[PDB]
């Protein structure tokens, strides 16, 4: 009974501060423990920009944004994808950042956004 998409207020962290820096060992595993976290309020958001990657663990769950014709109340509309030695699982579009376990961090900023739960 968990409406399709879900509004989430998540904390963006910078990469340096991360201290759990990826949500385990396989796709499968991360893109569950991304969702997991994501519904317990434990989810962080990292910015990529140069360097970004290098300093997390893959395999990498992405949040990617899933419509252009609009972005209700704020939020942008995304889904997740996961990468593993270059390969993505899901198909979206532009990045919003990399998902990773929030533990404490303190944040730059919150990124509103509108989850597909799929
Ligand atoms: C109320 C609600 O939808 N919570 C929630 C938030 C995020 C996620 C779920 C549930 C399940 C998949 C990820």
């Amino acid at each position: 009974m968990e409406k399709t998409h879900v509004q989430l207020s998540l904390p963006v962290l910078q990469v340096r501060d991360v201290l759990v820096r990826g949500f385990g060992d396989s796709v499968e595993e991360v893109l569950s423990e991304a969702r997991q976290h994501l519904k317990d309020g434990t989810c962080g958001l990292v910015e990529v920009e140069k360097g970004v990657l290098p300093q997390l663990e893959q395999p990498y769950v992405f949040i990617k944004r899933s419509d252009a014709r609009t972005a209700p109340h704020g939020h942008v509309m995304v889904e997740l994808v996961a990468e593993l030695e270059g390969i993505q699982y899901g198909r979206s579009g532009e990045t919003l950042g990399v998902l990773v376990p929030h533990v404490g961090e303190i944040p730059v900023a919150y990124r509103k956004v509108l989850l597909r739960k799929n």
